[PDB]
């Protein structure tokens, strides 16, 4: 049951697992209401793997800087098999290669509010002590503002632990002192990724919610707003002070 | 014993020595399991370097920027002889590009911690 049949070709995607060919999308077509759906062959030796939580995700070709392979590049688009577990089925749903995150066994899945979005995309990598342990899912605009929705693997699942703060890593941030010269939000490898760091803590409950703090020093303060309380309020007639 | 078929075609990549072609990747099958394996002739003149500690290295091409090789580039992975000494050995393990530095005779490993990554990757 495909997204849509974009790049998709019958008798020519294959699908592809542990780099090898195993099935080939041999029937693809619209169905009456705009759905699109196909099937597939696949390999009688692999059929044990067709389970439950099995999953099938259709990967687009990456530019790899690395390995610039030219073949990824002309097949296009692809099929992959990855397993899981149950009983055996033959109706599948392909995930998106984005949304592959989100169908997982176990994925700690958060929704955090923000008042802007502060250039956060749907694409942007999710960083803890510097190592990625999740994505951001996708991004919503509310009335009160963005809503952007996450994920985390379920390997790093258990350092998140109920209490964290979450910090915009998107947008460069310079601040000049006298002896407070610093550089937050983002270094300049880790800019063009963008995304969303992680303080973690040490216990919690998970809750539903969580703020989105514009930069690391309002995340220490705890202030999600931008205007503080007024803890105490005084009455001068003329005094030459400070205007804030 | 391959991590994973991800370029390799059979019968067309090839094993990979002082520049010179020795051998081809003959069969290339998935076990049960998810293991994926495969076999690979080589020329009688070289059967004296499979040796105990001969490796093999799957290579990916890579862009160098000096010498734009553009049948590099379309070859894709290859694999690569490195010999060693000892006993002559059949069975082989294929350690991935990157691992090929850990895989040595003598070999230098350190495990060092840190309270972030600061951005240091593998």
């Amino acid at each position: 049951e495909l997204p849509s049949g974009a790049g998709l070709t019958a008798d020519s995607t294959p699908l592809m697992y542990q780099g090898l060919e195993v099935g080939q999308l041999t029937k693809l077509d619209l169905n009456p209401g705009g759905k699109v759906t196909g099937e597939m062959t696949v390999d009688p030796s692999v059929v044990t793997l067709l389970r439950e939580n099995t999953r099938i995700e259709l990967r687009n070709p990456k530019l790899s800087l690395s390995d610039a392979n030219l073949s990824a590049l002309l097949t296009g688009k692809t099929f992959e098999l990855v397993p899981g577990d149950g009983e055996p089925r033959k109706e599948f749903v392909v995930v998106p290669g984005e949304k592959a995150l989100l169908h997982e066994p176990d994925v700690l899945t958060l929704t955090l509010t923000a008042p802007e979005s502060y250039g956060i995309d749907a694409g942007q990598p999710l960083i803890l002590h510097g190592v990625q342990v999740g994505q951001v899912i996708d991004r919503k605009l509310t009335s009160k503002g963005v809503t952007f929705t996450v994920a985390i693997e379920p390997q790093h699942r258990e350092l998140v632990k109920g209490d964290s703060k979450f910090v915009v890593n998107s947008r460069v941030d310079v601040k000049v002192g006298l002896d407070g010269v610093e550089f937050l939000g983002a270094s300049a490898s880790e800019w063009i990724n963008g995304g969303i760091r992680i303080l973690p803590g040490d216990k919690g409950e998970m809750k539903a919610s969580y703020p989105l703090y514009a930069n690391l020093e309002k995340a220490l303060e705890n202030s999600l707003s931008d205007l503080p309380t007024t803890t105490v309020s005084l009455s001068a007639e003329t005094l030459p002070d400070v205007q804030a």
